């Protein structure tokens, strides 16, 4: 028995974890690049925690989900259904590099981080407004959430801008370096680069369905 | 979401309390004070309606909400007639200068009261919402009570109302005719108050059917 | 899921139909056998309100349903309200010894028997209800249906109401002016089961109107 | 989709208004005449279960739309009442051959204006729903404005009310007992015509918070 | 101050503009199957801007999206989401294309450009589709939505049928032709196969979203 | 003119359609491997007839459905649409493997079978999901629910772990030969890896919609 909590604690947790699990990334690439394997493969192994211990939640909440309650059930499995995918893709996107010893090419290394920092900082975003719902929840009243999306578009915008900008660079980079290297190796680098991508396509998924509970109320 | 319904019936309860003393004024012949009783009944309901109004105007407003906005009008409305019920009777009473039979007097303030219990019953279980509010099953105990309580009060108000017909009855030739049916109608207006106010509980059972 | 519904409505009607023997007891002066009968009407609407009070604390309980949970709360409060009226009526007439004078005896029974068979068309639709939920399109029929039956029964208490007020009017010179009243008031709550009974079949309309 | 709700509205208002002169035919000892007026009055009932009856069967056929379904019921029920008090209201006085006493027949006639006005404002409120329909915010105006303008004529009929029972208080010692209950009687169902027009406003405003 | 227009009117301007934006993936593949990269990139700029036209359409509608209303605004919301994937797409495909400056080999011009106008004409179904619904609303009544989904089936049937066998007709020509080209090169000709088909498959999620909106009356 | 059915009764033969299809690919792709495309060709055939009869029971479904009804038809449609992607899929992976001929190397052969056959499984759990969910129509009660999506998720969990040791094992495998291979197919390869997969992952999108109707109650 504690205090009063948002029916969207549960889900803010969740959220917290898969940050936490999506951040590992950085760290485990930035290992992969100074070439100890050995620590990347620690570094996974914190990834697949995360990973659990969010599908934990996950179970808990799925089982848990309810009397009177300001949103509906069903927007927030859905939400717990894509913020879950983001956690999936780090465990993922981390084993094929493990699996193949896939080294980003020096040229690549710098431009490839910032990237991927970048799609880290969209699934950051998503944490950001689902933290900020409360606010729209214990407060809150017909126009506040305009204004609420309005920012979080504004906020994207700028993003994905970037995100745009540092995946053409990378793309260009990679299409320049492709007679040094073997085919598959170039095949799976744009498939990397494609994975990392998603995570921030994920992270726009969650932005959406918060989106979508507003036009509810 | 529930707070300024439950302002709104705690001015209602406020209104329809008043009725005791209004009628022990009449009783004891204080014509008088019954008027400035009743201008004290008008005020509440006044007040009420103005409570009311600002909900009606606000309620649409809402954004996120864990009840049906539609569920707190019809809530609204229902408890806003047991204001208007306590204006009304004792509207007439004093327009008729009502006089309760000796004979009546003290089983009538007791059924009453009974009444106003009842009004009471609702008061209690507007307030006891933020508990189920603020914290699945809990529902099912929550109406478990309200109809134990209920029974007990209607049982009652049921007792005392054969009884207070019963002798009315048994005065009736020694009254006027018109006078002996504007005091079963005050006996039947008073019984609908508490009907009323069984109808605040059905909407609120409805709201927690909802979820 | 209207399984219990029914049931609870089967109960109402057995509550309401023995008005008629009720009133019958009253007209041949079997005052002993009038409150015997009473008994049984207590009894029943005692044991609605049980099977009432069972689905107000299961509904809440139920997992997927091919019906609103308030509209099945809706409905009962309805169907309840019959047996309440008919425990009422019932009360009254034992508590002033209420004499049906002899020329409106027979109109008399003829008009509660027509107000029964509402009652007993509400029993009816309810009952006829399965087939629609155990089998688009078939909704309407099942509604004009129902209008067309109401229409009948409702053309003739209509006419049965005001030839025995027209009857009541003929004979008020020779009464007590009260128990005139009295009079109009049964005739009115009698009236009463009818319109409840066309309530309980709005409450139909509205549940095959949300598919 | 609320177009056919506002021709039964226009239908309802037409009947209820026939109750003026109905009431002036009676007044003027024009029996014969008042028993024309009824048949009116019938007649715009008659109709009006028409339009009732097509929109029953009918709406549970619509596909998109910008309103529940279930809410046009709910207001035609609501409207209905109006008609069926209307007629109800007429026969009585027909059949009692009621006579108004001269001292309360022009406060009388004014008062039932005053609830028929009511009516003409549901009857506005419905009429002017279309442009909310046609074209957020807007709605706590219209409320606002409904609020506003019923007040005004509650204030109005209140005073009325008050003025004829006073008035009929102090002549019923010259009156028969029958015959000044039915007169209390007819006050109280005239102004439960004003009583119906609130609860179809009161069904609008939900639609509105329903949005 | 305008007359009344369809919930619906702001949706089908945005389908109309994101039309425009994939119709202009045809004069933009000829131009590059001509050389003519200048060109080409003139027409992705046509594309970028419908694109950011679509995408400032969009942002209005879900800053605006309501009272009385005969749709949910969360149908609209979901129908939107759709319908500018499909500007992003194009936007999208003409970028990698001008990225690599992507030649279609000779061979597969005639059916590729058969492919790519015949998944064009999908969008174009949504877009009659969406149009075609005011009709619906502004009369309508349960049934004439069934004959409405029914012309809708029969009608993506026509062009699936011909899209598949276009696409099974240019995979097996380019099949035939990977022994004499580079295998990075094979392996973006079958990207793009696939891109351009998600034109069509984005399309039928348009559908597939009417058609649910339709279910809820 | 029949006993009362269930409203899931449809979308139960729809289902049963699917994993029919799905089933197929088991000894189509034993074909393959022994080297008999002629009989490969038959057995695609049969996928192709159960796909088109999936279609039309669909086409029925949607044609259809309905008055007083426990479930909200449009998660029929949306539970339809995941069903019917399954069979889909199976048909579109046979058509690419006739397409070219695709042969799986001999080292992969056991494994990928037993891996493909897992992920049919993995339909296998959604057939048997939307079966048993008679019987919470049937009876069930605030409570029995949380039991079966319990069950659901456990009986999953246990046909992912499974599928993930085989998929690893399988890329793993796949890696060590690719210096053998041309990199067009290996690439191929990895993407019929990646479909199969995704039979697999479209029957969890199943349980998902199953869980989402199951939380509305
Ligand atoms: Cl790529
Ligand atoms: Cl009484
Ligand atoms: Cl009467
Ligand atoms: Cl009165
Ligand atoms: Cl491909
Ligand atoms: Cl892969």
């Amino acid at each position: 028995g504690v205090f009063a909590k948002s029916p969207i604690k549960p889900l803010q947790e969740h959220m917290d974890k898969v940050y936490d699990c999506a951040s590992l990334l950085v760290p485990f690439f930035e290992a992969t690049i100074t070439g100890n394997w050995d620590d990347a493969v620690q570094i996974r192994k914190q990834i697949s925690l995360a990973e659990k211990q969010g599908d934990s939640l996950k179970r808990e909440i799925r089982l848990t989900l309810g009397l009177f309650m300001p949103v509906e059930r069903t927007d927030l499995l859905e939400l717990l259904t894509q913020q879950d995918k983001i956690a999936n893709k780090a465990k993922d996107i981390s084993g094929r590099v493990i699996g193949r010893q896939l080294l980003i090419p020096q040229a690549l290394q710098v431009p490839f981080i910032a990237y991927l920092q970048r799609c880290i900082d969209a699934v950051g975003l998503a944490q950001q407004v689902i933290n900020e719902l409360d606010d729209l929840l214990e407060a809150g009243f017909r126009g506040r959430e305009v204004d609420f999306v309005a920012k979080m578009i504004n906020e994207l915008d700028i993003i994905e801008e970037d995100t745009d900008d540092l995946q053409i660079q990378l793309r260009r980079q990679l299409f320049a370096l492709e007679s040094e290297l073997n085919p598959v190796d170039v095949m799976f680098l744009y498939k990397t680069i494609e994975w990392v991508g998603g995570l921030a396509d994920l992270a726009e998924r969650v932005g959406s369905r918060l989106e979508l509970m507003l036009a509810r109320v």
